[PDB]
């Protein structure tokens, strides 16, 4: 009965389990992990610190830990079709940083989308590309022309708010045309890569990185993939001892569990439902005349909506929707005119509601509420009614 | 019944539980966390991503997370007597990075306790646009006493002119005088940082003088002697420094924090505020000193500095086996894990070393007392004396099993 020793803490945990149950989570980077992933991170593997890699540990006592890590490695390789995997990065940003350390020098130019900078932002010269102004799509010819001016040593593809399929073969063609490495950060789409709904970057990127959380639905953490053995060896040294000490083996256990879950046929259905639910919500905004969806829609788990014909800015929209138990985030839109603190947009995502079992009917309802709530932002008695309706829905879809 | 879905992973967890049961853990940085700490880490807090600090988050949905994180902050402040605490650093190396970014500039000179007197091993040093990190200049212990000589450290600091002096060690066995370190830093115009990661649990238990009133910034891991989850913590009494630290940690180094791990930090911090934690710290101190005594008395082994006042010590094994690496492999044959380790003025190559490092926290957390600790060190002596005799190693291994069986891990 450990909970009796510390009630303030353990009651706050029940309060969060309750809050999550009454919230509609549309933050596009969020998800809902399995009990098995949680339990894996809650094991006594946290007691064992195991510097180095399997079969090449500094300290002894690591034969079992080597089995666990090898499982995560093999499942990652299998799931994403790569020859080399490193499951030790503590986060997606550590994973990226290792790639920078292994391929380019301090001071080199890196081009990336809509700026994957994190703590590396002062070590390298990051230069941003985004989308064409009219189509709001990637324009590979403009990106090539930009890369010919800037001459990056490394190009990064991947973004946290682009709704459309990325053509990784074209990124690699661009990279090869100016002699740059390609890295892809698939953090946001990794689960859709794993489900088959997004084309894989693995055959085209020199190195691919990802978080294990987000669409892949695992624990917080990183992963790096490559087909090139000389690069693998640099990556492994950059992660340890370059950036990190010993790995979090209990989190690696949880990566294993999540990777197995993503190898299951059922994960393909989840990814289909993610695609469908996002599409359904985007359709509600597309139909309405006072909301515009960026690029006109989505082929992935998210979209951006320009809300400025109905409320002043994306920050206001986020606050209003919090009133009705719906969380999401404000988000700059392409060629954003407003202030980075205000923005003209919101970003809406489907993975978390999909993981609690909601389908297209529910998704469409949720977006009706959003429209309604936003249209009546100044009418607290309306907000309260939507809130009541939201509660009926959350009650019908238990979180665990 | 999730384990039925993945027996290969879940059978491996069971095997590691049993392996820990059968092992005597003497790695000085290891410990055994409570069931509550593990459970906390294994909560649904992992689903909530909350950039910013409590009451100042970017996204909504963060009211309960704020309570959890404020609990950790308040407990850390209360346990360590600090005016400001940041519990978001994902690791001890990050907490250290934040400190460097907040107080000094790339290329500045930093004096720190060398990698063998008993010093750390800097992972993730932040890198400038021109490729500079910091000019690390190390100080040592005195060659004859193997103690810190504060006059020689002052004299060095006057020649070298560091901007930052770092104190704290992964292998020094004696009490550090943090007031003197502060005095030396003030004398040459440097900041003092203390990385208390190894001794934090002893700081918390009253058994090691606190650095907190003397360091401009104190860092630690939440694991090791403090016996919590993997992660970091930064303490300061200066509000202007606190503000820089907080920005360096987020968005400078990290995104959003690991709120489930922060929950586990709150758990551990409360365990450590408990009066029983002071008994744990006493036992830690006693168990280490009992092991060191076996080595002191034996004529073919020498304890660095002649003994210990904390959780660990080093032994020169070179009269008995060729190097610390051999010693480490030999002991593994008997179900005892420790690490090789350089000793002050080490003559052997860093991959061999003259020494082993032994620690008491993990045996203490299993309930072992002085008699057990003494028995363990006699076994090590014997194992090492008979390194080339597998029948003797086998027999010691069988006696280790009787002990481990009598002191269940969980
Ligand atoms: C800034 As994010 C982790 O919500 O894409
Ligand atoms: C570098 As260590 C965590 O074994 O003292
Ligand atoms: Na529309």
């Amino acid at each position: 009965d450990y909970k009796a020793f510390d009630p303030e803490l353990w009651n706050a945990i029940d309060a969060e389990a309750e809050r999550q149950q009454n919230n509609i989570e549309l933050i596009a980077s969020e998800n809902v992990v399995s009990k098995a992933v949680m339990a894996a991170q809650g094991t006594l593997l946290t007691n064992k610190y195991a510097e180095g890699y399997p079969g090449k540990r500094y300290y002894g006592g690591t034969a079992v830990i080597d089995v666990v890590e090898t499982l995560a490695i093999e499942r990652a390789k299998k799931l994403f079709g790569a020859k080399f995997a490193n499951v030790q990065p503590h986060s997606g940003s550590q994973a990226n940083a290792a790639v920078y350390m292994s391929l380019i020098q301090p001071g080199d130019t890196v081009m990336g989308m809509d700026l994957p900078v994190s703590f590396s932002g002062k070590t390298y010269n990051f230069v941003s590309y985004n989308v064409d102004k009219e189509s709001e799509l990637l324009d590979y010819d403009a990106i090539l022309a930009q890369a010919k001016e800037v001459r990056p040593k490394l190009i990064v593809a991947g973004a946290s708010a682009y709704s459309r399929i990325i053509d990784f073969a074209k990124f690699r063609e661009i990279a090869d045309a100016v002699g740059a490495y390609l890295m892809v950060d698939m953090a946001h789409i990794a689960g859709l890569v794993a489900s088959g709904h997004h084309p894989s970057p693995v055959p085209y990127a020199h190195v691919t990185t990802t978080t294990t959380h987000k669409t892949l639905r695992g624990p917080r953490g990183g992963l790096i993939l490559t087909d090139d053995e000389d690069i693998a060896k640099k990556l492994n040294s950059a992660v340890f001892p370059g950036l990190q000490g010993g790995p979090l083996e209990h989190v690696i256990a949880a990566k294993a569990v999540a990777l197995k879950e993503a190898l299951d046929p059922a994960f393909k259905e989840y990814g289909e439902n993610v695609i469908k639910n996002a599409a359904a919500m985007a359709d509600v905004f597309n139909q309405h005349p006072d909301f515009r969806v960026i690029s006109g829609g989505t082929n992935n788990h998210l979209f951006l909506v320009d809300v400025t014909k109905v409320v002043e800015n994306g920050k206001v929209a986020q606050n209003v929707l919090e009133e009705v138990n719906i969380t999401l985030n404000k988000n700059s839109i392409p060629y954003e005119q407003l202030s980075p603190f205000k923005t003209s947009g919101i970003r809406v995502g489907s993975p978390a509601i999909t993981s609690r079992g909601m389908g297209e009917a529910e998704s469409r309802q949720i977006a009706e509420w959003m429209v309604e709530a936003l249209e009546n932002h100044d009418k607290p008695e309306v907000l309260e009614r939507i809130r009541g309706d939201v509660k009926v829905l959350t009650d019908a879809f238990p979180l665990y």
